[PDB]
């Protein structure tokens, strides 16, 4: 029969009329038989049920043949079959409530997965299909659950719950904090003052937050080489660590991992955890640096790329004015004995130039 959904504390309208159209009597009672809320004139009377002050019957409507039943404050415990027995007939229906809920809630940020428990009438079967506010027609039973959230399923989601020939959306919002980066990368030259940028989305919230970035410079397994930093609102500030190299850090959330000079050595990945809380979690985003040294030795030259290279790039020398003077894959080219020539040394991979350092030829 009628067989009407509901979400947990929203309302819903059973529906009742007859032919007759005109102000008569009507009564609303449950499969126990207990009168939710009835009639007598304009005077509309309720019953000793549990649902007495929460049901309501629009009287207006009620001169136009409609003897409705208005349920607030749904309570789980509402599912049943009531009945509208009105001017000699019944009409049965079973109106089931659903309650889709997440419980991992409040300040989620990346991975951390999310979990959709929901709430449904002892006896009746839901199946739920989250859509995503991108994409992933993720679906599951009285449960499903996101595994690790990814930046773009950041929004909001519409999962169905699915019962019977008829189906209940829910509209639940789910939102992941995170870097805006994965791995950043700067392509610099033995000199060139380096800078990096990591940047997140704003946020307030009480004592929150501090961690620090991993290096592994190239070849110098000398690791344990870091910088740390403590985070409040837009203040942020280096707990104590850098050493190794002059890094200078800014005193304004947008985050910029300074390198006074692209020295050499200074090559290679890196890992910048941030980590707070309420409930805690630790983003991550990468961070590599390449660097390129043009230098003639002598009456000869040589140039070279150190840290994060690829197996795919060239490196290449020539003095502009004419074309390849060497070509090779690798990253310590060497080019001995120069024509006079602005030369430029040149790092790419496919065709885009990534590296290019300038230098020139005296004789």
């Amino acid at each position: 029969k009628k067989v009407v959904l509901g979400k947990k504390g929203d309302t819903v309208e059973l529906t009742c009329t007859a032919s007759q159209k005109k102000s008569i009597q009507f009564h609303w009672k449950n499969s126990n038989q207990i009168k939710i809320l009835g009639n007598q004139g304009s005077f509309l009377t309720k019953g000793p049920s549990k649902l007495n002050d929460r049901a309501d019957s629009r009287r207006s409507l009620w001169d136009q043949g409609n003897f409705p039943l208005i349920i607030k404050n749904l309570k789980i415990e509402d599912s049943d079959t009531y009945i509208c027995e009105v001017e000699d007939q019944k009409e049965e229906v079973q109106l089931l409530v659903f309650g889709l809920t997440a419980n991992s809630d409040t300040h989620l940020l990346q991975g951390q997965s999310l979990t959709l428990t929901l709430e449904s009438p002892p006896g009746s079967s839901p199946s739920v299909q989250c859509r995503s506010p991108r994409g992933k027609n993720i679906q599951g039973g009285k449960t499903l659950s996101v595994s690790q959230l990814e930046l773009q399923d950041s929004g909001t989601w519409t999962c169905t719950v699915l019962q019977n020939q008829k189906k209940v959306e829910f509209k639940i919002d789910i939102v992941v904090l995170a870097f805006q980066k994965a791995s950043s990368i700067v392509y610099k030259k033995e000199g060139e003052q380096v800078e990096f940028s990591f940047p997140l989305a704003f946020t307030v919230e009480k004592l929150t937050g501090s961690g620090e970035l991993w290096w592994q410079a190239e070849r110098a397994s000398s690791s344990k080489s870091w910088i740390t930093f403590d985070l409040k609102n837009k203040e942020v500030s280096v707990k104590r660590v850098t050493q190794d190299p002059k890094l200078q850090m800014g005193k304004k959330l947008p985050l910029h991992l300074t390198l006074p000079q692209a020295l050499p050595q200074y090559a290679g990945s890196g890992n910048l955890t941030l980590a707070l809380e309420a409930k805690t979690g630790k983003l991550h985003q990468e961070v590599n640096l390449v660097v390129m040294r043009a230098t003639q030795l002598q009456k000869n030259l040589t140039c070279e790329v150190w840290g994060p290279t690829s197996p795919k790039l060239m490196l290449s020398l020539k003095l502009e004015n004419k074309e390849a003077k060497v070509s090779k894959r690798e990253k310590a080219v060497w080019v001995l004995n120069p024509e006079a020539g602005m030369w430029q040394c040149l790092l790419s991979d496919s065709g885009q130039v990534l590296l290019e350092s300038n230098i020139k030829v005296l004789p």
